């Protein structure tokens, strides 16, 4: 087995990409990170959803999670607000989560060293043609 | 709505359960990870097929090596598992697992999902574990269509 056979078909966005994209992927396709490439379609991140409900929910909210003394009432509505007119690149925090890159012709175990290094989720195959999430890995070699 | 409605199904697995069974349904289900709880059924922690991983790889592997010896994973699987529980799959500081009440408003999950950024929380009611919300599914209702 190598890698092309063990990847499969993850969606990938632009930096430059729309933000709501990224988001209706991520709740659409109910992922919980999406890959992110630079213009020339070579792997740059991944944006796990984690960062876009960061990204999404006001500081003053988050400094308040029992709500016991601030008030939003337009939670949704805002949502909305914050992603018009607004790219990939801005939901990305300071230091984007890298993202691990195989070749189509690496063996599992390669594969699989390498997502262990990083305790990473996802690594992404490229000669980007797909990706392997670690449950892919253990549902081959299992 | 709250929690209660907002929290979907999620396989849990016991502490001291079968670390190669856990592994199997990881593995079908195609799972990022499996809620963990211990003998009396509270909430513990997450274990993800990614620290499965880390922990099937060696280390000396970790540390190319991959490719110069004769070891294949699948065959070794089996020998690195038997008589393992999920306990040991877990990493040596198991990551905390935020747990929200079951009738907390879906303002207040995604106040907490977003200060702390974590991937899912478990949800609870009467000391039982009713489901769970992972950041896509709060993403998901809070772009629903009305």
């Amino acid at each position: 087995m190598h890698g092309e056979q063990m990847a499969e078909q993850f969606p990938v966005v632009g930096l430059d990409s729309d933000a709501r994209e990224a988001v209706e992927l991520l709740a659409s396709r109910r992922l919980p990170g999406l890959i992110v490439v630079d213009e020339k379609g070579s792997p740059h991140s991944v944006l796990p959803a984690s960062q876009v409900v960061r990204f999404l929910v006001p500081s003053y909210v988050q400094d308040d999670p029992s709500l016991a003394r601030v008030i939003d009432e337009s939670l949704a509505d805002q949502v909305a607000d914050k992603l018009a007119g607004v790219t990939v690149r801005k939901l990305l925090p300071s230091q984007p989560a890298e993202l691990p890159v195989v070749k189509h012709d690496d063996t599992v175990l390669e594969v699989a060293a390498i997502m262990a290094r990083l305790r990473c989720p996802l690594v992404a195959v490229v000669k980007i043609i797909g990706a392997i999430t670690a449950s892919r890995l253990l549902e081959l070699v299992v």
